[PDB]
Protein backbone atom coordinates (compact mmCIF):
# COMPACT_ATOMS: atom_id res chain seq x y z
CA UNK A 1 0.00 0.00 0.00
CA UNK A 2 1.02 3.91 -0.96
CA UNK A 3 -0.45 4.69 2.69
CA UNK A 4 2.23 2.29 4.56
CA UNK A 5 5.01 3.30 2.38
CA UNK A 6 4.43 6.98 2.76
CA UNK A 7 4.06 5.79 6.70
CA UNK A 8 7.33 4.16 6.55
CA UNK A 9 8.78 7.24 4.75
CA UNK A 10 7.53 9.86 7.07
CA UNK A 11 8.74 7.81 10.35
CA UNK A 12 12.21 7.87 8.78
CA UNK A 13 12.61 11.53 8.05
CA UNK A 14 10.92 12.14 11.41
CA UNK A 15 14.21 9.61 12.97
CA UNK A 16 16.74 11.32 11.00
CA UNK A 17 16.02 14.31 12.26
CA UNK A 18 16.03 13.22 15.66
CA UNK A 19 19.28 11.61 15.11
CA UNK A 20 21.66 14.18 12.92
CA UNK A 21 22.34 17.28 14.54
CA UNK A 22 23.34 19.39 10.91
CA UNK A 23 20.81 18.58 7.91
CA UNK A 24 20.99 19.28 4.40
CA UNK A 25 18.10 21.88 4.77
CA UNK A 26 20.43 23.78 7.55
CA UNK A 27 24.03 23.23 5.24
CA UNK A 28 22.24 24.17 2.36
CA UNK A 29 20.93 27.35 4.35
CA UNK A 30 24.74 28.21 5.51
CA UNK A 31 26.69 27.48 2.13
CA UNK A 32 24.53 29.61 -0.06
CA UNK A 33 20.38 30.71 1.17
CA UNK A 34 18.52 33.21 2.83
CA UNK A 35 19.76 32.67 5.95
CA UNK A 36 22.26 35.44 6.73
CA UNK A 37 22.09 35.19 10.40
CA UNK A 38 24.90 33.63 11.51
CA UNK A 39 28.21 33.06 9.39
CA UNK A 40 31.06 29.91 9.24
CA UNK A 41 34.31 30.64 10.02
CA UNK A 42 36.59 29.99 6.88
CA UNK A 43 39.70 28.25 6.58
CA UNK A 44 41.40 28.70 3.36
CA UNK A 45 45.18 28.75 4.46
CA UNK A 46 47.52 27.57 7.70
CA UNK A 47 47.08 31.50 9.24
CA UNK A 48 43.04 30.69 8.96
CA UNK A 49 43.15 27.19 10.36
CA UNK A 50 45.37 28.47 13.45
CA UNK A 51 42.81 31.55 14.02
CA UNK A 52 40.14 29.14 13.79
CA UNK A 53 41.47 26.89 16.16
CA UNK A 54 41.19 29.86 18.73
CA UNK A 55 38.00 30.96 18.41
CA UNK A 56 36.08 27.64 17.69
CA UNK A 57 37.66 25.17 19.65
CA UNK A 58 38.28 21.71 18.65
CA UNK A 59 37.07 19.07 21.42
CA UNK A 60 52.22 18.21 16.12
CA UNK A 61 51.67 19.13 12.26
CA UNK A 62 49.16 20.82 10.56
CA UNK A 63 48.13 17.80 8.35
CA UNK A 64 48.39 15.43 11.33
CA UNK A 65 45.85 17.49 13.59
CA UNK A 66 43.23 17.69 10.85
CA UNK A 67 43.17 13.90 10.05
CA UNK A 68 42.77 13.09 13.78
CA UNK A 69 40.13 15.76 13.70
CA UNK A 70 38.55 14.13 11.20
CA UNK A 71 38.65 10.67 13.01
CA UNK A 72 36.82 12.26 15.87
CA UNK A 73 34.03 13.29 13.77
CA UNK A 74 34.06 9.88 12.38
CA UNK A 75 33.32 8.63 15.31
CA UNK A 76 30.46 11.08 16.39
CA UNK A 77 28.56 9.96 13.28
CA UNK A 78 29.34 6.50 14.07
CA UNK A 79 26.85 7.03 16.98
CA UNK A 80 24.34 9.53 15.33
CA UNK A 81 23.94 6.34 12.51
CA UNK A 82 23.79 3.75 15.14
CA UNK A 83 20.67 5.84 16.60
CA UNK A 84 19.00 5.99 13.38
CA UNK A 85 19.38 2.73 12.36
CA UNK A 86 17.71 1.75 15.60
CA UNK A 87 14.49 3.64 14.66
CA UNK A 88 14.54 1.33 11.30
CA UNK A 89 11.47 -0.87 11.75
CA UNK A 90 12.55 -4.27 11.95
CA UNK A 91 16.08 -3.66 12.63
CA UNK A 92 16.11 -4.10 16.01
CA UNK A 93 14.61 -7.94 15.59
CA UNK A 94 17.18 -8.63 13.58
CA UNK A 95 19.83 -11.43 15.04
CA UNK A 96 22.38 -8.96 17.46
CA UNK A 97 25.81 -10.22 15.20
CA UNK A 98 24.03 -9.21 12.29
CA UNK A 99 22.94 -5.59 13.14
CA UNK A 100 26.95 -4.96 14.36
CA UNK A 101 27.97 -6.21 11.10
CA UNK A 102 25.49 -4.36 8.88
CA UNK A 103 26.58 -1.22 11.27
CA UNK A 104 30.07 -2.14 11.04
CA UNK A 105 30.44 -2.51 6.68
CA UNK A 106 27.81 0.66 6.18
CA UNK A 107 28.79 3.28 8.58
CA UNK A 108 31.37 4.48 5.86
CA UNK A 109 29.08 4.12 2.75
CA UNK A 110 26.62 7.03 5.37
CA UNK A 111 29.38 8.90 6.52
CA UNK A 112 30.37 9.62 2.66
CA UNK A 113 26.49 9.82 1.77
CA UNK A 114 25.61 12.45 4.15
CA UNK A 115 29.25 14.42 3.84
CA UNK A 116 28.22 15.57 0.59
CA UNK A 117 25.31 17.37 2.37
CA UNK A 118 27.98 19.60 3.83
CA UNK A 119 30.06 19.93 0.33
CA UNK A 120 30.19 21.86 -2.81
CA UNK A 121 32.36 22.06 -5.20
CA UNK A 122 34.57 24.79 -3.38
CA UNK A 123 34.55 23.09 0.42
CA UNK A 124 33.20 21.44 3.32
CA UNK A 125 31.18 22.48 6.31
CA UNK A 126 33.32 21.45 9.69
CA UNK A 127 32.24 21.40 13.30
CA UNK A 128 28.79 21.80 13.39
CA UNK A 129 28.63 24.37 10.41
CA UNK A 130 30.81 26.68 12.70
CA UNK A 131 33.47 26.20 9.77
CA UNK A 132 34.20 25.82 6.48
CA UNK A 133 37.33 24.10 5.29
CA UNK A 134 38.11 24.90 1.57
CA UNK A 135 38.71 22.36 -1.31
CA UNK A 136 41.92 24.32 -1.94
CA UNK A 137 43.46 23.98 1.29
CA UNK A 138 42.80 20.53 1.69
CA UNK A 139 44.29 19.32 -1.65
CA UNK A 140 47.59 20.95 -0.43
CA UNK A 141 48.19 19.45 2.44
CA UNK A 142 51.44 17.21 2.13
CA UNK A 143 52.58 14.18 0.06
CA UNK A 144 50.00 11.39 2.19
CA UNK A 145 47.50 13.91 3.46
CA UNK A 146 46.79 15.92 0.57
CA UNK A 147 44.26 13.04 -1.27
CA UNK A 148 42.03 11.30 1.27
CA UNK A 149 39.59 14.85 0.83
CA UNK A 150 39.46 14.99 -3.24
CA UNK A 151 37.90 11.87 -3.90
CA UNK A 152 34.94 12.79 -1.31
CA UNK A 153 34.64 15.89 -2.88
CA UNK A 154 34.21 14.71 -6.50
CA UNK A 155 31.46 12.00 -5.37
CA UNK A 156 29.60 14.95 -3.38
CA UNK A 157 29.49 16.76 -6.94
CA UNK A 158 28.13 14.40 -8.67
CA UNK A 159 25.98 12.91 -6.21
CA UNK A 160 24.45 16.60 -5.27
CA UNK A 161 23.69 17.42 -8.87
CA UNK A 162 20.61 14.87 -8.17
CA UNK A 163 19.21 17.57 -5.65
CA UNK A 164 18.10 15.49 -2.88
CA UNK A 165 16.97 16.40 0.22
CA UNK A 166 16.45 15.14 3.96
CA UNK A 167 13.05 13.04 3.64
CA UNK A 168 15.17 11.51 0.30
CA UNK A 169 18.45 10.84 2.17
CA UNK A 170 16.72 9.22 4.96
CA UNK A 171 14.74 6.71 3.12
CA UNK A 172 18.34 6.09 1.27
CA UNK A 173 21.09 5.93 4.33
CA UNK A 174 17.90 3.08 5.52
CA UNK A 175 18.88 1.15 2.40
CA UNK A 176 22.24 1.00 2.69
CA UNK A 177 22.19 -0.26 6.43
CA UNK A 178 20.08 -3.02 5.40
CA UNK A 179 21.97 -4.96 2.62
CA UNK A 180 22.59 -8.28 2.88
CA UNK A 181 25.65 -9.11 0.91
CA UNK A 182 27.56 -8.05 3.92
CA UNK A 183 30.33 -10.63 4.56
CA UNK A 184 29.73 -12.66 8.00
CA UNK A 185 25.80 -12.31 7.78
CA UNK A 186 23.56 -15.43 9.60
CA UNK A 187 19.92 -14.57 9.06
CA UNK A 188 20.22 -12.83 5.28
CA UNK A 189 16.34 -13.09 4.96
CA UNK A 190 14.83 -10.38 6.62
CA UNK A 191 17.56 -7.98 6.15
CA UNK A 192 16.30 -8.45 2.69
CA UNK A 193 13.02 -8.03 3.37
CA UNK A 194 13.18 -5.09 5.19
CA UNK A 195 15.17 -3.19 2.42
CA UNK A 196 12.86 -4.55 -0.10
CA UNK A 197 10.32 -2.65 1.84
CA UNK A 198 12.78 0.35 2.49
CA UNK A 199 13.50 0.65 -1.60
CA UNK A 200 9.77 0.69 -2.02
CA UNK A 201 9.12 3.40 0.29
CA UNK A 202 12.39 5.07 -1.87
CA UNK A 203 10.70 5.01 -5.47
CA UNK A 204 7.50 5.86 -4.55
CA UNK A 205 9.38 8.89 -2.38
CA UNK A 206 11.19 10.03 -5.45
CA UNK A 207 8.46 9.90 -7.27
CA UNK A 208 6.50 11.88 -5.73
CA UNK A 209 9.11 14.44 -4.81
CA UNK A 210 10.86 14.60 -7.61
CA UNK A 211 8.22 14.30 -10.50
CA UNK A 212 10.08 16.02 -13.36
CA UNK A 213 13.42 13.70 -12.59
CA UNK A 214 12.93 10.92 -14.75
CA UNK A 215 14.60 7.96 -13.60
CA UNK A 216 15.84 8.80 -10.31
CA UNK A 217 15.66 5.86 -8.30
CA UNK A 218 18.21 3.87 -10.98
CA UNK A 219 20.24 6.96 -10.80
CA UNK A 220 20.02 7.05 -7.07
CA UNK A 221 20.94 3.34 -7.07
CA UNK A 222 23.95 3.55 -9.35
CA UNK A 223 25.55 5.73 -6.86
CA UNK A 224 25.81 2.55 -4.57
CA UNK A 225 28.87 1.68 -6.66
CA UNK A 226 30.48 5.03 -6.25
CA UNK A 227 30.05 5.16 -2.01
CA UNK A 228 31.67 1.24 -2.43
CA UNK A 229 34.20 2.63 -4.81
CA UNK A 230 35.22 5.39 -2.25
CA UNK A 231 34.97 3.49 1.20
CA UNK A 232 37.37 0.96 -0.67
CA UNK A 233 40.07 3.18 -1.77
CA UNK A 234 39.60 5.08 1.29
CA UNK A 235 40.93 2.16 3.49
CA UNK A 236 43.59 1.85 0.83
CA UNK A 237 44.81 5.16 1.60
CA UNK A 238 44.84 4.68 4.87
CA UNK A 239 46.98 1.40 5.02
CA UNK A 240 49.51 3.82 3.26
CA UNK A 241 49.71 6.51 6.34
CA UNK A 242 49.65 3.35 8.75
CA UNK A 243 53.34 3.56 6.61
CA UNK A 244 53.77 7.40 7.71
CA UNK A 245 52.52 8.04 11.10
CA UNK A 246 53.61 4.71 12.29
CA UNK A 247 47.64 8.04 22.90
CA UNK A 248 47.42 3.63 23.01
CA UNK A 249 44.70 4.07 24.50
CA UNK A 250 43.59 6.69 21.85
CA UNK A 251 45.05 4.00 18.78
CA UNK A 252 42.12 1.88 20.86
CA UNK A 253 39.27 4.89 20.49
CA UNK A 254 40.34 5.13 16.84
CA UNK A 255 40.77 1.31 15.75
CA UNK B 1 4.79 5.29 -23.47
CA UNK B 2 4.10 1.56 -22.12
CA UNK B 3 3.86 0.59 -26.01
CA UNK B 4 7.45 2.61 -26.71
CA UNK B 5 9.35 0.64 -24.29
CA UNK B 6 8.11 -2.44 -25.30
CA UNK B 7 9.03 -1.60 -28.61
CA UNK B 8 12.08 -0.92 -27.43
CA UNK B 9 13.09 -3.95 -25.26
CA UNK B 10 12.09 -6.14 -28.49
CA UNK B 11 14.63 -4.38 -30.88
CA UNK B 12 16.91 -4.85 -28.13
CA UNK B 13 16.52 -8.76 -27.52
CA UNK B 14 16.67 -9.11 -31.06
CA UNK B 15 19.70 -7.46 -31.82
CA UNK B 16 20.86 -9.48 -29.18
CA UNK B 17 19.59 -12.90 -30.49
CA UNK B 18 21.38 -11.78 -33.53
CA UNK B 19 25.15 -10.65 -31.93
CA UNK B 20 25.24 -13.60 -29.02
CA UNK B 21 25.71 -16.71 -30.77
CA UNK B 22 25.39 -18.91 -27.53
CA UNK B 23 22.27 -17.26 -25.58
CA UNK B 24 21.81 -18.25 -21.72
CA UNK B 25 18.28 -20.49 -23.28
CA UNK B 26 20.73 -22.51 -24.83
CA UNK B 27 23.12 -22.35 -22.01
CA UNK B 28 20.74 -23.73 -19.82
CA UNK B 29 19.69 -26.62 -22.11
CA UNK B 30 23.34 -27.98 -22.27
CA UNK B 31 24.25 -27.53 -18.57
CA UNK B 32 20.81 -29.07 -17.16
CA UNK B 33 20.66 -32.16 -19.89
CA UNK B 34 17.41 -30.69 -22.40
CA UNK B 35 17.03 -32.80 -25.40
CA UNK B 36 17.22 -29.63 -27.92
CA UNK B 37 20.56 -29.70 -26.96
CA UNK B 38 23.77 -31.90 -26.24
CA UNK B 39 25.40 -32.64 -23.53
CA UNK B 40 29.45 -31.29 -23.56
CA UNK B 41 32.74 -33.35 -23.18
CA UNK B 42 34.01 -32.29 -19.14
CA UNK B 43 37.70 -31.53 -18.08
CA UNK B 44 38.47 -31.84 -14.89
CA UNK B 45 41.92 -33.08 -14.81
CA UNK B 46 45.17 -32.83 -16.77
CA UNK B 47 44.02 -36.08 -19.02
CA UNK B 48 40.71 -35.15 -19.73
CA UNK B 49 41.92 -31.85 -21.43
CA UNK B 50 44.55 -34.27 -23.39
CA UNK B 51 41.54 -36.32 -24.21
CA UNK B 52 39.25 -32.40 -24.93
CA UNK B 53 41.92 -31.26 -26.94
CA UNK B 54 40.00 -32.72 -30.38
CA UNK B 55 37.41 -30.10 -30.95
CA UNK B 56 51.89 -25.79 -20.35
CA UNK B 57 48.06 -26.53 -19.24
CA UNK B 58 47.83 -23.26 -17.33
CA UNK B 59 48.88 -21.09 -20.23
CA UNK B 60 46.77 -22.70 -22.36
CA UNK B 61 43.79 -22.01 -20.29
CA UNK B 62 44.64 -18.61 -20.13
CA UNK B 63 45.46 -18.22 -23.85
CA UNK B 64 41.72 -19.90 -24.20
CA UNK B 65 40.40 -17.12 -22.26
CA UNK B 66 42.19 -14.65 -24.07
CA UNK B 67 40.88 -15.70 -27.38
CA UNK B 68 37.25 -16.08 -25.79
CA UNK B 69 37.65 -12.78 -24.42
CA UNK B 70 38.55 -11.53 -28.11
CA UNK B 71 35.70 -12.72 -29.73
CA UNK B 72 33.04 -11.54 -27.16
CA UNK B 73 34.23 -8.07 -27.28
CA UNK B 74 33.92 -8.29 -31.23
CA UNK B 75 29.43 -9.43 -30.30
CA UNK B 76 29.64 -6.94 -27.75
CA UNK B 77 30.53 -4.30 -30.22
CA UNK B 78 28.16 -5.54 -32.97
CA UNK B 79 25.53 -5.23 -30.34
CA UNK B 80 26.31 -2.04 -28.98
CA UNK B 81 25.53 -0.16 -32.94
CA UNK B 82 22.25 -1.43 -32.36
CA UNK B 83 21.16 0.21 -29.60
CA UNK B 84 19.65 2.95 -30.89
CA UNK B 85 21.48 6.81 -30.33
CA UNK B 86 24.97 4.79 -29.70
CA UNK B 87 26.52 5.03 -33.03
CA UNK B 88 25.63 8.97 -33.61
CA UNK B 89 27.56 9.75 -30.32
CA UNK B 90 30.69 11.62 -30.78
CA UNK B 91 33.31 8.30 -31.97
CA UNK B 92 35.73 9.20 -28.81
CA UNK B 93 32.69 8.37 -26.81
CA UNK B 94 31.68 5.52 -28.63
CA UNK B 95 35.19 3.98 -28.11
CA UNK B 96 35.59 5.07 -23.98
CA UNK B 97 32.07 3.33 -23.65
CA UNK B 98 33.25 0.29 -25.14
CA UNK B 99 36.61 0.21 -23.66
CA UNK B 100 34.75 0.15 -19.79
CA UNK B 101 31.70 -1.38 -20.57
CA UNK B 102 33.21 -4.69 -22.16
CA UNK B 103 34.58 -6.72 -19.23
CA UNK B 104 31.55 -5.74 -16.93
CA UNK B 105 29.42 -7.18 -19.92
CA UNK B 106 31.92 -10.12 -20.12
CA UNK B 107 31.38 -11.21 -16.88
CA UNK B 108 27.87 -10.65 -16.79
CA UNK B 109 27.15 -13.21 -19.53
CA UNK B 110 29.89 -15.39 -18.44
CA UNK B 111 27.46 -16.51 -15.13
CA UNK B 112 24.98 -17.10 -18.41
CA UNK B 113 27.42 -20.49 -18.97
CA UNK B 114 28.29 -21.18 -15.59
CA UNK B 115 26.79 -23.56 -12.57
CA UNK B 116 28.22 -23.98 -8.86
CA UNK B 117 30.54 -26.78 -10.42
CA UNK B 118 31.88 -25.50 -13.65
CA UNK B 119 31.62 -23.30 -17.01
CA UNK B 120 30.69 -23.88 -20.58
CA UNK B 121 33.72 -23.45 -23.03
CA UNK B 122 34.68 -23.54 -26.88
CA UNK B 123 30.70 -23.07 -27.42
CA UNK B 124 28.93 -25.39 -25.27
CA UNK B 125 31.03 -27.75 -26.71
CA UNK B 126 32.64 -28.87 -23.51
CA UNK B 127 32.69 -27.66 -19.67
CA UNK B 128 35.38 -26.48 -17.37
CA UNK B 129 35.35 -27.40 -13.26
CA UNK B 130 35.54 -24.88 -10.78
CA UNK B 131 37.94 -27.25 -9.19
CA UNK B 132 40.27 -28.07 -12.29
CA UNK B 133 40.52 -24.42 -12.54
CA UNK B 134 41.57 -23.47 -8.76
CA UNK B 135 44.22 -26.24 -9.37
CA UNK B 136 46.37 -24.38 -11.71
CA UNK B 137 50.12 -23.39 -11.19
CA UNK B 138 49.51 -20.59 -8.28
CA UNK B 139 49.62 -17.20 -10.63
CA UNK B 140 47.05 -19.07 -13.06
CA UNK B 141 44.77 -20.82 -10.26
CA UNK B 142 42.84 -17.68 -9.14
CA UNK B 143 41.33 -15.76 -11.76
CA UNK B 144 38.28 -18.24 -12.25
CA UNK B 145 36.85 -17.85 -8.81
CA UNK B 146 35.13 -14.54 -8.66
CA UNK B 147 33.75 -15.46 -11.49
CA UNK B 148 32.08 -17.96 -9.98
CA UNK B 149 31.38 -16.37 -6.81
CA UNK B 150 29.56 -13.76 -8.90
CA UNK B 151 28.34 -16.19 -10.99
CA UNK B 152 26.42 -17.99 -8.19
CA UNK B 153 24.64 -14.69 -7.32
CA UNK B 154 23.95 -12.92 -10.41
CA UNK B 155 21.88 -16.77 -11.49
CA UNK B 156 19.80 -16.41 -8.19
CA UNK B 157 18.41 -13.58 -9.81
CA UNK B 158 16.80 -16.07 -12.53
CA UNK B 159 17.13 -13.31 -15.35
CA UNK B 160 16.66 -14.35 -18.66
CA UNK B 161 18.43 -13.30 -22.30
CA UNK B 162 15.25 -10.47 -22.80
CA UNK B 163 16.46 -9.60 -19.40
CA UNK B 164 20.07 -9.50 -20.33
CA UNK B 165 19.85 -7.58 -23.19
CA UNK B 166 18.55 -4.72 -21.58
CA UNK B 167 20.72 -4.91 -18.67
CA UNK B 168 23.52 -5.25 -20.93
CA UNK B 169 22.40 -1.91 -23.01
CA UNK B 170 22.22 -0.12 -19.52
CA UNK B 171 25.67 -0.80 -19.07
CA UNK B 172 27.11 0.38 -22.21
CA UNK B 173 25.40 3.97 -21.72
CA UNK B 174 27.62 4.90 -18.37
CA UNK B 175 27.86 8.63 -18.50
CA UNK B 176 30.16 8.18 -15.50
CA UNK B 177 32.76 6.29 -17.71
CA UNK B 178 36.52 8.26 -17.66
CA UNK B 179 37.02 10.68 -20.16
CA UNK B 180 33.33 11.15 -21.22
CA UNK B 181 33.14 14.43 -23.70
CA UNK B 182 29.28 14.19 -23.87
CA UNK B 183 27.27 13.12 -20.88
CA UNK B 184 24.22 14.50 -21.42
CA UNK B 185 23.56 12.68 -24.80
CA UNK B 186 24.68 9.54 -23.15
CA UNK B 187 22.73 10.02 -20.13
CA UNK B 188 19.38 10.55 -22.02
CA UNK B 189 20.00 7.16 -23.93
CA UNK B 190 20.75 5.31 -20.31
CA UNK B 191 17.40 6.91 -19.02
CA UNK B 192 15.25 5.58 -21.54
CA UNK B 193 17.01 1.92 -21.69
CA UNK B 194 16.74 2.18 -17.85
CA UNK B 195 12.77 3.07 -17.87
CA UNK B 196 12.78 -0.30 -20.73
CA UNK B 197 14.58 -2.56 -17.64
CA UNK B 198 12.32 -1.55 -15.15
CA UNK B 199 9.06 -2.24 -17.49
CA UNK B 200 10.33 -5.77 -18.83
CA UNK B 201 11.50 -7.07 -15.03
CA UNK B 202 7.85 -6.25 -13.84
CA UNK B 203 6.18 -7.86 -16.71
CA UNK B 204 8.55 -10.67 -17.29
CA UNK B 205 9.20 -11.22 -13.31
CA UNK B 206 5.59 -9.83 -11.86
CA UNK B 207 6.29 -11.84 -8.67
CA UNK B 208 9.92 -10.31 -7.76
CA UNK B 209 9.93 -7.52 -5.72
CA UNK B 210 12.53 -4.73 -6.30
CA UNK B 211 14.42 -7.03 -8.71
CA UNK B 212 15.33 -3.97 -11.21
CA UNK B 213 16.92 -2.42 -7.62
CA UNK B 214 18.42 -5.69 -6.98
CA UNK B 215 19.69 -5.68 -10.89
CA UNK B 216 21.19 -2.48 -10.50
CA UNK B 217 23.59 -2.78 -7.40
CA UNK B 218 24.61 -5.92 -8.87
CA UNK B 219 27.08 -3.42 -11.15
CA UNK B 220 28.98 -2.39 -8.09
CA UNK B 221 29.56 -6.43 -7.85
CA UNK B 222 31.11 -6.36 -11.60
CA UNK B 223 33.09 -3.02 -11.27
CA UNK B 224 34.90 -4.85 -8.08
CA UNK B 225 35.22 -8.07 -10.40
CA UNK B 226 36.81 -5.61 -13.08
CA UNK B 227 39.45 -4.15 -10.72
CA UNK B 228 40.56 -6.96 -9.31
CA UNK B 229 41.27 -8.73 -12.53
CA UNK B 230 43.38 -6.16 -13.64
CA UNK B 231 45.66 -6.60 -10.57
CA UNK B 232 45.81 -10.24 -10.94
CA UNK B 233 47.07 -9.59 -14.79
CA UNK B 234 49.28 -7.27 -13.65
CA UNK B 235 50.84 -10.15 -11.74
CA UNK B 236 51.39 -12.38 -14.19
CA UNK B 237 52.95 -10.14 -16.84
CA UNK B 238 55.46 -9.22 -14.42
CA UNK B 239 55.88 -13.15 -13.80
CA UNK B 240 55.78 -14.56 -17.45
CA UNK B 241 57.71 -11.90 -19.60
CA UNK B 242 57.59 -14.58 -22.26
CA UNK B 243 53.82 -14.02 -22.66
CA UNK B 244 51.42 -11.54 -24.07
CA UNK B 245 47.98 -10.43 -23.94
CA UNK B 246 46.26 -9.75 -27.40
CA UNK B 247 46.75 -6.31 -28.44
CA UNK B 248 42.62 -6.02 -28.67
CA UNK B 249 42.94 -6.69 -24.76
CA UNK B 250 46.23 -4.39 -24.17
CA UNK B 251 44.47 -1.51 -25.64
CA UNK B 252 41.13 -2.02 -23.58
CA UNK B 253 43.29 -2.27 -20.25
CA UNK B 254 44.66 1.16 -19.43
C1 LIG C 1 38.03 17.85 6.28
C2 LIG C 1 37.39 18.02 7.60
O1 LIG C 1 38.14 18.59 8.58
C3 LIG C 1 37.30 18.62 9.65
C4 LIG C 1 37.86 19.22 10.83
C5 LIG C 1 39.17 19.63 10.85
C6 LIG C 1 39.70 20.22 11.98
C7 LIG C 1 38.91 20.39 13.09
C8 LIG C 1 37.59 19.98 13.07
C9 LIG C 1 37.06 19.40 11.94
N1 LIG C 1 36.10 18.13 9.44
C10 LIG C 1 36.14 17.73 8.13
C11 LIG C 1 34.97 17.12 7.49
C12 LIG C 1 35.27 15.72 7.02
C13 LIG C 1 34.62 14.72 7.94
C14 LIG C 1 35.16 13.33 7.77
C15 LIG C 1 34.61 12.34 8.54
C16 LIG C 1 35.05 11.04 8.44
C17 LIG C 1 36.06 10.71 7.55
C18 LIG C 1 36.52 9.29 7.47
C19 LIG C 1 37.39 9.02 8.70
C20 LIG C 1 37.51 7.50 8.77
O2 LIG C 1 38.55 6.98 8.27
O3 LIG C 1 36.55 6.94 9.35
N2 LIG C 1 38.72 9.56 8.54
N3 LIG C 1 39.44 9.89 9.63
C21 LIG C 1 40.57 10.33 9.06
C22 LIG C 1 40.46 10.25 7.65
N4 LIG C 1 39.27 9.76 7.33
C23 LIG C 1 36.61 11.71 6.77
C24 LIG C 1 36.17 13.01 6.88
C1 LIG D 1 37.92 -21.14 -18.20
C2 LIG D 1 37.77 -21.06 -19.66
O1 LIG D 1 38.64 -21.79 -20.41
C3 LIG D 1 38.27 -21.53 -21.69
C4 LIG D 1 39.04 -22.19 -22.72
C5 LIG D 1 40.13 -22.97 -22.39
C6 LIG D 1 40.86 -23.59 -23.38
C7 LIG D 1 40.50 -23.43 -24.70
C8 LIG D 1 39.42 -22.65 -25.03
C9 LIG D 1 38.69 -22.03 -24.04
N1 LIG D 1 37.25 -20.71 -21.81
C10 LIG D 1 36.92 -20.40 -20.52
C11 LIG D 1 35.81 -19.49 -20.22
C12 LIG D 1 36.14 -18.06 -20.58
C13 LIG D 1 36.15 -17.29 -19.30
C14 LIG D 1 36.75 -15.93 -19.39
C15 LIG D 1 36.50 -15.07 -20.44
C16 LIG D 1 37.09 -13.82 -20.46
C17 LIG D 1 37.93 -13.42 -19.43
C18 LIG D 1 38.59 -12.07 -19.42
C19 LIG D 1 39.84 -12.07 -20.28
C20 LIG D 1 40.27 -10.61 -20.22
O2 LIG D 1 40.93 -10.24 -19.20
O3 LIG D 1 39.92 -9.92 -21.22
N2 LIG D 1 40.92 -12.87 -19.71
N3 LIG D 1 41.87 -13.35 -20.53
C21 LIG D 1 42.64 -14.00 -19.67
C22 LIG D 1 42.11 -13.88 -18.37
N4 LIG D 1 41.00 -13.15 -18.40
C23 LIG D 1 38.16 -14.29 -18.39
C24 LIG D 1 37.58 -15.54 -18.37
Amino acid sequence: ESADLRALAKHLYDSYIKSFPLTKAKARAILTGKTTDKSPFVIYDMNSLMMGEDKIKFKKEVAIRIFQGCQFRSVEAVQEITEYAKSIPGFVNLDLNDQVTLLKYGVHEIIYTMLASLMNKDGVLISEGQGFMTREFLKSLRKPFGDFMEPKFEFAVKFNALELDDSDLAIFIAVIILSGDRPGLLNVKPIEDIQDNLLQALELQLKLNHPESSQLFAKLLQKMTDLRQIVTEHVQLLQVIKKTETHPLLQEIYK
